[PDB]
């Protein structure tokens, strides 16, 4: 009955996984709530994550998260994939996210030639774009609402219009549903998210998305 506790070392990998979903046309966001939450934990670090859970009364069986190279056959030819050792997310699911993302990337090349940095799966702000949706869901959880989904989509289409222009897979309805699902199924993620947001919103300036997140997070307490 383990909880994966990713450390700072797999932060870049989790951001890239977020970015792979963000470039996927009609992406399956079933795992985005979990992946976003894994990104938040990698930003907090393993030590602070275990501290948060233990202090909150949750008894945690910590699973170490490392990057492994998994060799698997796709269309007759053997391919190498970098995956995370996660008890909550199978090797198969991770590899299929990379496969679907690579199909959307080839379609992009065919449409516009080589892709600008801000349109790629490895843009440094992908994890934070996902956590912006989490910040909107947390507000609706706070306000007492349950059928707050309609307002999440509507607020998201306004606040994240530049990012939605950059990413075909930024689908607020599906992503909000995935976070609602993870916060109700795993309430310990609410404590992790709140500690992440308090710590993030301390870091002054930086990136446009980091600023959008800090603003969205600050709102959950009256703004
Ligand atoms: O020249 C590049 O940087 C490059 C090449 C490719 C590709 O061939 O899919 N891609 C996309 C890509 C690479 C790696 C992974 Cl893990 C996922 C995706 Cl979508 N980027």
């Amino acid at each position: 009955d383990s909880i994966d506790t990713p450390n700072y070392d797999v932060q870049k990998h989790i951001n890239k996984l977020c970015g792979m979903l963000l470039i996927t046309e009609d992406a399956n966001h079933k795992f985005t709530g979990l992946i976003g939450m894994l990104y938040a934990m990698s930003r907090l670090g393993r030590e602070d994550t275990i501290k948060i859970l233990r202090d909150a009364g949750y008894h945690v069986k910590a699973n170490g998260v490392d990057v492994t190279t998994h060799r698997q056959d796709i269309n007759g030819k053997e391919m190498k994939f970098e995956v995370l050792t996660l008890a909550s997310l199978t090797t198969e699911i991770q590899i299929n996210i990379e496969i679907e993302s690579r199909k959307s990337y080839k379609k992009m090349l065919k449409e516009m030639g080589e892709v600008a940095p801000e349109y790629r799966h490895d843009s440094p702000d992908c994890g934070m774009i996902i956590l912006c949706i989490a910040a909107l869901v947390i507000t609706k959880l706070a306000a007492g609402d349950r059928s707050g989904l309609t307002a999440v989509i509507r607020r998201a289409n306004n606040v994240l219009k530049n990012e939605m222009k950059r990413y075909k897979g930024l689908l607020p309805k599906d992503i909000a549903n995935s976070f609602y699902e993870v916060f109700e199924k795993h309430p310990h993620f609410i404590d992790v998210f709140v500690h992440f947001g308090i710590a993030q919103s301390s870091t002054r300036g930086g990136s446009r998305v980091e600023g959008i997140f800090a603003g969205l997070f600050m709102n959950a307490y009256g703004l």
